């Protein structure tokens, strides 16, 4: 109720600022503050000689008001990487009563993938910080995906499956996103008993905390995928075996899909939802997806309607208030299958307003556009932005700034909210800061250059003219990809398998990055004490090294092709023996860029050495080979200390060496042979029991300065 929501926001203020400064805020929650039912509203008053009055129509609204006040009146900044929470004394006064309402019924957060790429090894402490970030960003709808395998285990045991069948079925922890969608099964499991104990524990705390703010946590439901062992206990079920996803064979993919009209369908679907709800309660919104990246066995509208009605009916068969949150990714991913009549069949099969669809990649491939606003079903306009959790400076900020407005103005628009659905978090914080803001604004931000200048100013605690100019440069270059082919996948040579056919082209002027780097480095004598400045300088230096690797690749390749041995040794030499080690070393100077920081999260999730080794191996697979044969090679690449020294660099050394051997003998370089040798090194990184440091070493500013002094003059002079 109102009181519990206000107490939740009061406790947020105390975690955020300390209990001392928290006493200067008067928080309340009052339903009547909203003019229109379900359009969240906050108001700010007071300050100066008086306490700061923050009122919300809900707990999330109040938290958004708090953020509004801290950002625009106090100059504060909150992000995944850290915060800048200096309060002026006295606290600034607000003129009269400032009251703002969102035009969005929902602000949504999380991809299904984010659960595996970023949240896998999170404990409660980390989730608690994330739910605060969510509340401050005004989020009222989000996935609560933890612990669902523990519920499926109860269901399957009750259906007569053996514990061994259940253990064989789930993937390892790092691959559960794809197990849950039916893309995968089995790969790199089993889930150990401690996993379920910890995830059930976690999920209860997540749900309690979300609900205390008045957030709506979305819960999973059955979408038709079942383990093969279901055909042992129910041997007359009608099932179709799906195709291979992600180049996995039938030991790991080729999922069994239960036919929509099989009598077992509502029985399994109902038993799962009932067990889920007994354990966790419900807020009446359920997520399910049958055909994410998997071609349905028929394009007949009548079949596709029945497959969709079967899932919705299983939900309403236990909860008559059910609303089904559906990912729209498939419509964009297999456009040749998903013609107008196929899409109309799914969208028409659930009553209007009971399908809430995520237009998941709306900043670049919106579907509302080509389906007359999902044939009248409500939708949430999502920015996807990031794939694989990849590091790399990227954004299409003009398209995100104008996107929600265009969706709202579209004829017969059924837009009911905005969302952020990155595959991984902990990158490109500027992009999420903007899209979160668009959650509450009526209009696009009018001047992006001034906005990014203020973003940097609040983040560093000072408006520096060089740092400001650096960010304006990044805004118009890396953060302004335009066109239909803008994807935030890092495909740079640094993170990919070396070859003679790598494409080094980009969507911006490379000089803008090197200038931005120079300008940000010039700011260091003022800003070096800001953890956020250190983070951004490191991220930008890292980007500059990524650019240099590409440029040195170009030189090495041209020299290979001309049989210029000395030039090839020189160019390939600085790439593999100087640039890459320099990168690893500078990354190693901050805890937020250590492979070892993430792997120690994995060890702390385990309860034994053996289990910890298993989780760490899971993590190393996920970042590199993905599957056992390099099935989705480098898709979840990252630029972390340890990973660059022991994975990216050995591949480049081997590649250079094979090129110089080729030029030195008579002999052409053969890709297929190098492909076999480099696979041994990639796999060795995965299977090694090497431990990686979780403590930083060296000074970030000093190391970045050395890289700049050495490589920047070579850039301006063209002399490699
Ligand atoms: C589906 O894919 C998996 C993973 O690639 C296959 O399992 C793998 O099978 C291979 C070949 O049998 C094993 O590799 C090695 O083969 C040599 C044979 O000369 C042997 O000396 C080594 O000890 C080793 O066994 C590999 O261990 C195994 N990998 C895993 C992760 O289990 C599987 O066979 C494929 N399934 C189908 C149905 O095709
Ligand atoms: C927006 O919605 C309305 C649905 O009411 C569509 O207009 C109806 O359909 C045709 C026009 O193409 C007319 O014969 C009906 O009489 C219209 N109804 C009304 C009340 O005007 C309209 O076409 C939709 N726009 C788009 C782009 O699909
Ligand atoms: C993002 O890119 C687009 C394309 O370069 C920019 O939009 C142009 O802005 C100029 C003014 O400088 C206008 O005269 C043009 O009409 C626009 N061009 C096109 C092709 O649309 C935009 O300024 C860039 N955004 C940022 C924030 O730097
Ligand atoms: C299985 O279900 C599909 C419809 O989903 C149907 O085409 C097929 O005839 C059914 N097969 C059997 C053996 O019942
Ligand atoms: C790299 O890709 C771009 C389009 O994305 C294309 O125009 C270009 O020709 C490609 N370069 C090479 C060398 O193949
Ligand atoms: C990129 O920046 C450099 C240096 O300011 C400039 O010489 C060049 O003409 C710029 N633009 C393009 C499209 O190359
Ligand atoms: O406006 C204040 C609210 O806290 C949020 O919606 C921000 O605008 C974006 O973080
Ligand atoms: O590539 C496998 C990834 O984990 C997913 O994000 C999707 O398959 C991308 O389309």
């Amino acid at each position: 109720d109102e009181a519990r929501e206000a107490a939740a926001v009061r406790a947020l203020v105390a975690r955020l600022l300390g209990p001392g400064p928290a006493a200067d805020f008067s928080v309340s929650v009052e339903r009547a503050l909203a003019a229109k039912p379900g359009l969240d509203t906050y108001s700010l008053g007071g300050g100066g000689a008086a306490r700061v009055r923050v009122r919300g129509s809900t707990g999330v609204a109040a938290a958004a008001g708090l953020h509004r006040y801290l950002r625009d009146f106090c100059g504060c900044h909150v992000a995944w990487s850290g915060s800048q929470l200096r309060l002026p004394r006295p606290l600034p006064a607000v003129p009269g009563e400032l009251t703002e309402a969102t035009p969005n019924r929902y602000r949504y957060y999380q991809n299904v993938c984010t659960q595996s790429y970023s949240f896998v090894w999170w404990d409660w402490a980390r989730w608690e910080r994330e739910i605060d970030w969510m509340a401050l960003n005004g989020i009222n709808l989000a996935l609560a995906w933890s612990g669902q395998e523990a519920i499926w285990q109860r269901v399957y045991l009750a259906l007569g499956l053996t514990q061994a069948e259940i253990n064989e079925f789930f993937t390892g922890p790092a691959f559960l996103a794809w197990g849950r969608m039916g893309n995968l099964h089995t790969w790199d499991g089993p889930l150990p008993p401690s996993w379920h104990i910890k995830q059930l524990y976690l999920q209860h705390r997540v749900l309690d905390q979300m609900r205390s703010f008045g957030m709506t946590p979305v819960l999973p439901a059955f979408a038709g995928h079942v383990p093969e062992a279901v055909t042992r206990v129910f041997p007359q079920v009608n099932v179709t075996k799906m195709g291979s996803w992600g180049h996995f064979n039938c030991s790991y993919s080729c999922s069994f899909l239960l036919a929509p009209e099989d009598p077992i369908f509502p029985i399994i679907g109902s038993l799962f939802l009932r067990e889920l709800i007994k354990e966790f309660g419900t807020d009446h919104i359920y997520g399910a997806d049958t055909f994410n990246e998997m071609q349905p066995p028929s394009s007949e509208p009548s079949y596709l309607a029945a497959a969709t009605t079967a899932v919705y009916e299983a939900m309403t068969a236990v909860d008559t208030e059910a609303v089904w949150l559906l990912q729209g990714w498939l419509f964009q991913h297999q456009p040749q299958f998903w013609g107008p009549a196929q899409i109309r069949a799914v969208l028409g099969a659930v009553p209007r307003g009971r399908l809430l669809v995520l237009d998941l990649f709306a900043e670049s491939q919106p579907v509302y556009t080509r389906t007359a606003s999902f044939q009248g079903q409500p939708f949430i306009w999502c920015m996807l932005h990031n794939f694989g959790g990849n590091h790399g400076l990227f954004g299409a900020l003009e398209a995100v700034n104008g996107g929600p407005e265009a969706a709202r103005l579209f004829p017969n628009s059924t837009m009911v909210g905005t969302g952020m659905a990155p595959e991984g978090i902990s990158q490109n914080e500027v992009v999420y800061s903007l899209m979160a803001e668009l959650g509450w604004r009526k209009d696009p931000v009018p001047d992006l250059a001034a906005w990014v200048t203020s973003f940097a100013a609040r983040r560093y605690g000072v408006s520096h003219p060089d740092a400001g100019a650096a960010w304006r440069l990044l805004l118009r270059s890396v953060y302004n990809c335009s066109g239909e082919a803008c994807r935030g996948h890092n495909r740079s040579p640094l993170v990919r398998r070396p070859s003679l056919q790598m494409n080094t082209s980009i969507w911006y002027n490379r000089s803008d990055v090197f200038e931005a780097w120079r300008l940000l480095l010039t700011s260091a004598p003022s800003l070096a004490t800001s953890p956020a400045f250190r983070y951004d300088l490191l991220d930008l230096t890292r980007q500059a090294v990524q650019e240099l690797v590409s440029l040195y690749y170009e030189e090495a390749r041209s020299a290979y092709l001309s049989k210029e041995l000395a030039s090839l040794l020189r160019a390939g030499g600085v790439l593999a023996y100087e640039l890459l080690p320099a990168l690893d070393e500078v990354l190693a100077s901050d805890s937020r860029f250590l492979l070892g920081s993430w792997l120690e999260q994995a060890r702390a999730a385990a309860v034994s050495e053996a289990e910890a080794d298993f989780y760490e191996q899971n993590s190393r697979y996920q970042l590199t080979l993905w599957g056992p044969e390099g099935n989705i090679l480098d898709y979840a690449n990252k630029q972390l200390a340890g990973l660059v020294a022991n994975y990216y660099t050995p591949r480049w050394r081997l590649f250079l060496e094979a090129l110089v051997d080729s030029v030195a003998q008579g002999i052409p370089f053969q890709q297929h042979q190098f492909d076999k040798n480099v696979f041994q090194l990639e796999q060795a990184f995965v299977l090694s029991k090497q431990r990686y440091p979780s403590q930083p070493r060296g000074d970030t500013v000093d190391l970045a300065k050395k890289i700049f002094l050495k490589y920047y003059p070579r850039w301006v002079a063209g002399s490699w």
